[PDB]
């Protein structure tokens, strides 16, 4: 009978995107009025609890499920997003109680978006495995190309982690326990300039097979700044 995630956690720049058939979405407001599932719920410890079963709907450029925040500059209207100057930061803390069978889910992320609010590249994903936590960058702003690898070795399953990630005038920033390493993406590839930005934070579930289970993701804390 505890509180709702929305009473424990600032949602009201969040909308969430969920699993079901239908990837329905839940307002910034009804968040913060209380909405909980067996996707998205407060557990016995007061974290805000993921959960997403392999079989979920899925977006319609992902194979993959999710019960995931994504961030709302305007929690009325999804295409005003941050830009490549300035500071946008994200503050996390947080573990992973249990994976699917591919052992991999993305529990945060800064993902690219055009101006006009059409689809465009993950720019950051912090991708967890029982044992590592690899913050990837992507290089380039057209997905062409790979992806700049960031380990962080030794975090493992119901481990609690403290995450950052930063951008500031087109360098990211992946922090994991103190850890922090960047990269500079614009300077990679100026069209990341021709881009904007938004937060993400849940559990994208790296897994889309009928027999491969599903995973559970907490956060204990979540927070984000623009300056
Ligand atoms: O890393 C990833 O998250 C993963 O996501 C895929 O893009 C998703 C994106 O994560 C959002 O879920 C986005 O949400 C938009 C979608 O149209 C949704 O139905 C609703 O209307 O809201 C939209 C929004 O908030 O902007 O949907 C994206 C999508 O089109 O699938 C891909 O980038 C994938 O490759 C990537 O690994």
């Amino acid at each position: 009978p505890a509180a709702a995630p929305g009473k424990n956690f600032d949602l009201s720049h969040w909308k969430l995107q969920l699993p079901d058939a239908n990837t329905t979405e839940i307002s910034s407001a009804n968040l913060g009025l209380g909405y909980t599932s067996q996707y998205f719920y407060t557990d016995t410890d007061g974290a805000m609890t993921f959960w997403a079963p392999t079989t979920g709907g899925t977006t319609a450029n992902s194979s993959y499920p999710r019960s995931e925040l994504r961030e709302m500059l305007d929690p009325s209207n999804s295409k005003v997003n941050w830009g490549w100057q300035g500071t946008h930061t994200m503050k996390l803390s947080g573990k992973t109680v249990q994976l699917p069978s591919s052992g991999k889910i993305i529990v945060a992320q800064i993902h690219g978006i055009m101006d006009d609010g059409t689809n465009a590249p993950p720019l950051v994903k912090a991708v967890f495995q029982d044992g590592q936590l690899d913050m990837q960058v992507k290089q380039n702003s057209d997905g062409t190309g790979s992806d700049v690898h960031n380990y962080f070795t030794g975090i493992k399953l119901g481990d609690l982690y403290n995450m950052e990630i930063r951008v500031t005038d087109g360098v990211a920033y992946v922090t994991m326990n103190g850890d922090t390493r960047s990269v500079d993406f614009v300077g990679k590839d100026a069209g990341w300039k021709n881009l904007k930005y938004y937060f993400k934070a849940g559990n994208f579930v790296q897994d889309n097979t009928s027999t491969g289970g599903s995973a559970i993701a907490k956060l204990y804390s979540l927070s984000v700044s623009h300056s």
